[PDB]
């Protein structure tokens, strides 16, 4: 019916290449509120990146960001974004968001308001300590997660513990982002964009920017196999997260990302093509080609076999060989 | 236990090359059900297109066949087409027929008299409006999913509604048929037999078959717009109708070849390749690799994801476009 | 937690590299159950395939597996076998053993006790009639599945029907034996081995090894396929074996190695390669795309696509075609 | 729809007091199924009856009657006994068995072969041993029950091993007839049936028609404690058959007369009035007001606390009273 | 915990004293949203019944009722009739019903609504035709039917299905009424209210309180014949209705109600006694001492009985007798 | 298969005229263990009632009774009570007891343990406060509530929550008791037994065997009134217990014992029976006459049906009749 709702998934299909097919497949009311929450976040997130926007006044924007969301008029024309047709047209997007219920307003808000604060705090610094990273990882993707899931259980189609149970939302957005951030390190580099903890990398070489430089790709696998490490830390709480997970629609929208995610990941341990371009999440065993992340279950087993392809490829000569067995070796256990 | 069961199955798998394995693993007595049905479907289909039959003797054989169920020894040995088997040694087929339950002989008996009637009524005309098009459709198509449709309720494994609401279960049918008319425009060419609407088509060029020739691939792939477009409207029905399925087995009989449907839809949109031979269905993206037709979910996600393609390529220029993009628009809004 | 634990599912990644994930992604209790069962399955087959080991050693070694695991020091130290391991360090195993609730215990003990009998029966003679192969299929496979199916029944995951059918359970495993038998013709000849029961290859050749000579090909191609028709014949009872399971877990577990194993027959059909190498198992149609191995329909429908296969392959002078269809013709219609 | 299968249902409810609801209230195959399997059982043992019919007429039509299944217009007009009417419209009947799917017409024509001949092979000779007690009650309740079991796996509505073990089957009969047999005990007489085995009875009395004889009223009551107690051995199959059911429908037609049977023998056992009359079936204690036979523990409840009231009454000084609760303790154990 | 919720529920044991303690088994929410919905109901019927208030006093209450759920201080104080407890404290029950989750309330609502128009619709005229009667019917049993069928698929305890089916649930509603105004018949027409359809009781007597004169006794009994052969024909739905439920709670609360209607219609037919006093509802055969309405066979069972009890004493004499043994022997073969 | 197992289950049904049915209809490992269970607690209840044993000599008996399970010879001879037979056998069912899994024979020792305890510190005194009233329940039925609760839970045949929640458990006992005491005041007192707190009926008579005197038959129902309410407190509890229950076998165990309980309270309320003799336990309406004790809902229903019979019977002028309303208020709207 509603002309700016059509709008509102106008801009879903144009600005999520993957996730809006399987945001448009959510039950009820999950459906509206998860497309404005993308539509939000998709903003908000176009004015931190947007380089033509002086730190003077990005500061102020991700600040109040989520008040604007109350004022009806609220707009932003200066964007050179690709994605700033919803900066331009925020009038339409905040319009709907008004019509959610009062409960997904309050979430959505909320998650708004913290990922501001978070954003404009990054803006002048970069990641130094493997803390700095789950700090950096929670404000710009842990905090999605906690706001699905508040969102999710608000709306009853999970229970309560979903919502509740914040630090495991909060590491299903940490492993995407730390997966993300991993795979992307040169696309990152030539865009002058640094997320690598520097208390790592800076135990390899001077500059971040050396894991380019072939006569450095041994130093390079060899960090990029501790943070992958680091991430792998993620998956006990990922996999206790789906498990608790009651709505089918819900549950490919959780699963298939973090399934993505360990895929990618074993696709990038010890690869040196990490260095040189984008690399091949590829085929799988035919013991994965028997199913799909559609239940419990058949994720478990996926999660598990891409865990065993890190642990085959794992060579003694690494440093954080041992390290990568052990947590291999506990995640199977449980 | 039955020769005559097994033989029907050795027609359906050659006659169903395919879908005969979706078929066989129906639960109960739907099985043999549809096996028979589609069977017998295909006797009246071999009818309908054998050419070397003169119309004054084949309306009288379509007008009749649905009664010929319970002629024990009738056969047709003139048939010079592929699937000619099940008409000369129909005897076995319309054995099975009568060994299912009355309450199956009923509804398929009454699907096939009327099937006859309307496939009668188009052997002399050509289909000329968008509004006859739908009754053609509707005989050759849309009453096979009103009758499956019947054949699920009756057998209990759905709903009653499934089988009550016959607007919802022609639409099934009508988006397949449809979609098949659509993409076979050239191998229906050279064979001599004209679907596309007379109405749609004789605005682009003054015979259908100019299509064919290079100097109006232009013209063609703009009305090949405006018939997809045409198609597009039933989808809403077909995401109603599926979503009402609650047994498993019915339910990838149901959503595989409506899947298949749109995403032959989603090749043949603004391609020039129809025009020029047969088109191959297309890969696909990563958030559809991950899942299957097997869950309401993940097929309405992917029904969407195919939307998209459709709608990212819609070129402005094309007298369609505004049609095209308003009833995708409403699909994903509802 | 436990590390003797922690150790016995580093040997069950060690030990199968395909089927670990699936096996821990069993709910509850079964997981620890099904672990060590392999462990313990895994130990016993070594001492049987190891050539080192003369027969008057080894028929105690298999007639007394069963009471060893009681023995909490017991261990073997000389075997040279691939998967020494978990006999060398046969005590962590063991415990773990006793750690498993008492019904469980029970079954595995059970089962070891029966086939260790028959694998030591079988020390001495070849595989001579098809009757015989079934008793050594039963020996080392049947069993296993009929073990596997009492931990289900016993764990309350599965109803107690599964586990009471052991007329079902033991065809799972002979399925799976027997196709194993078959691709590995080869293999086993240069290991000087020889499973293929010879009632039937001696109709063939002079001495099972002459498949091996390329003059014999064609013969050797005709046994293959009667081997393969044998095999088939399990395939309803695994069908009603699946159908019978209500977890999923359970269900993907008992699946995918069927699925996989008609894949492999269908594969290794009227296929010279296989008196030559390894065979490669390959694709399989758009309809096996839309699907995986995780629901019963799903699964029937990926068994049919694969027995067409074989079906459109027989050559009509082959001397075991009829019987082929006629099993296959059967399947189709059941 | 049909006329015919309207009449099939007016006879059932005519013939069938008691159970022509339960029957009704059948999921859906096993209705018409067992509806006709009934039908025609009543017609078969109503000429069996019918005393007006000579031994050599008689002997051929019971030798036959499976074959009239097939003869559309085979019909009986000089039965004089009460159920008259299915013999002179058996061809409705026989059309609805010939419309019942293949699976179910095999099993039905199979049990009235092999009920025709024994009862024919019961119309000369008595019961003389206990061995062939088995036998006759085999012939007339048996075999109902291997047939209706066998019918039940046939509609995949119960498990295949519910029609596979015939012995548990064949009790379910044996127990019900045995029980009424044993309280039928007078009204045989009048009747001139004798049915208490010769070889039991006989160590008591000289005619069997004596315990009819008040002044014998006290032997008579060790006879049928003897036979009550012969009865009761087939209670543990009785459980192990009503254990394996799994569909609610299946379960309350044959747990309810197994539970009817069980309360009457109790009222039976050690009772003078069953050589005076109909002995009626008591109520409960307060732990039977609670219950219904719907499910499985309680119907166990419910047969344990009737092999009470029996074991309370049970006289030192019977013959039997030995082995009475012999056979009470084992079913109590199991 | 609340105060005004305990007394909703000293209002609901008060005016229904027998199943109050149904409504308060049900689980989760459906407790408070039905014990509310049949006390906001008792009041808008209270109303509707209260003759002391003039017709056009009344309508504009009628019509309005529903909207006074949400003003907190509207109550009626001068109804005279038997519950005016819940229209003199009818803000303890608003309170509650605004405190009831507004998925729940929008459904109770507009059903207040809907029926607050056709009772004001009937306020003078009376029941002419058989169709008025499913009018006047579906406006105060049918809608409520529909009510309950959506709070329980909104509360998701049962299918969306159940909701959605609404002429399942008007029908439910309408074999309700339609009995108990065939039975009330006496204390109706002693209260000056006329139910019976006339253009059915216009056939028999000059105005329908002639029934009362025991000259016409046997015209009175041949009207309500013909009656109750018109409530049956609704069972066939009622049983479909009652097929689709998958909570025991619900089941319990639907079928319960269901079954006591058959057993009145029973008790009911062909007796002169309806017409002398009310008629007592008694025993059943011994096939009913052993279930209770908690399972859909039990309660086929029981319905098929009753179709029985009636069938049995269809006098051929009565003009509706054929009519009668159609609608029974379609019920039984269905 | 066990000669002593065999014995125990004849000792069961000698001692439990009731529960043993109950019991024997447990699944799988907690038949053995519960009437092992209900055994060894029937014997330490066994010397704790004997009057002819010395307190000197029972404390001791009683401190101790939990070792005697560990020691094969243990049995004691001088019992006079009727089931003197566990005792002097013992050995008997304490090596059945030792042939139990471990974490079975832990529960019944730990609770044998603390039951000797309480036993032997109320041998002399007598229950003075309502405090000291639940506490003498807890020792005496309580705490065979929790042992239950940890067998089924141990077993796993029910979730851990249930051995777990040992306040619910404790409860479900209390009202057992308690139910009994009050209504086995008269049998008490003839026999010198007084369980009736003093607090309580000290306010009403000088000596509790007063109420045994038909001129104090209004104090004594009064009394029994104000019992019946402190008892009613617990089934909250009991609902809450019962509600949990996934087990078939364990609720029929489980909730027939309670709906015996609240029917025989709702028998015994304001009825002067209570002291004149035993009281007969009517079966009430016909919504009870459509249930069984078989589901929760349907026990809910029962339940509340008795508390509402209660209601009713409520005397104005009873001191405790606000008392009572009250908590009947209360379980109606939880
Ligand atoms: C909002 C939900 C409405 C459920 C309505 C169906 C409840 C079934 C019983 C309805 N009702 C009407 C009359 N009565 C019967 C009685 O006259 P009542 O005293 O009202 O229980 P009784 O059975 O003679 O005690 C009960």
């Amino acid at each position: 019916l509603s002309s700016s709702l059509k709008t509102c998934y106008k801009y879903l299909n144009q600005t999520s290449r993957s996730f809006a097919a399987v945001i448009q497949a959510l039950d009820g009311e999950m459906r509206n509120a998860v497309c404005i929450f993308y539509l939000v976040l998709r903003a908000l997130d176009t004015l931190e990146d947007d380089m033509t926007i002086s730190v003077e006044k990005k500061v102020p924007l991700l600040h109040n960001f989520h008040s604007f969301l109350y004022q009806p008029d609220w707009r932003f024309m200066e964007s050179k974004e690709k994605d700033r047709q919803v900066l331009e047209d925020f009038p339409t997007i905040s319009l709907e968001f008004r019509n959610l219920a009062e409960k997904y307003q309050t979430v959505i808000a909320d998650i708004c308001r913290r990922m501001g604060i978070g954003m404009a705090e990054f803006l002048d610094k970069h990641v130094t300590s493997e803390q700095e990273w789950d700090k950096y990882c929670h404000y710009v993707a842990g905090l999605v997660g906690i706001g699905l899931s508040r969102l999710f259980s608000a709306s009853e189609f999970e229970d309560p513990l979903v919502g509740e149970d914040t630090e495991r939302a909060n590491s299903m957005g940490l492993f995407l982002q730390k997966t993300n951030i991993i795979r992307d390190y040169l696309e990152d580099q030539q865009g002058g964009r640094e997320f690598w903890p520097q208390e790592v990398w800076s135990r390899y070489v001077k500059k971040l920017g050396d894991f380019a430089l072939p006569e450095n790709i041994d130093l390079a696998v060899q960090c990029l196999n501790e943070l992958i490490t680091n991430a792998l830390h993620h998956i006990p709480d990922v996999i206790t997260y789906l498990s608790r997970l009651r709505n089918q629609s819900v549950f490919n929208f959780c699963a298939i990302p973090q399934v993505m995610a360990i895929a990618t990941l074993a696709a990038c341990y010890n690869n040196q093509q990490v260095f040189k371009g984008a690399v091949l999440i590829r085929l799988g065993q035919a013991v994965t080609l028997m199913m799909d992340a559609t239940n419990m279950p058949a994720v478990k087993a996926i999660i598990y076999q891409y865990m065993e392809e890190i642990y085959h490829r794992i060579p003694d000569s690494n440093p954080s060989s041992s390290k990568t067995r052990q947590i291999i070796s506990t995640i199977r256990t449980q």
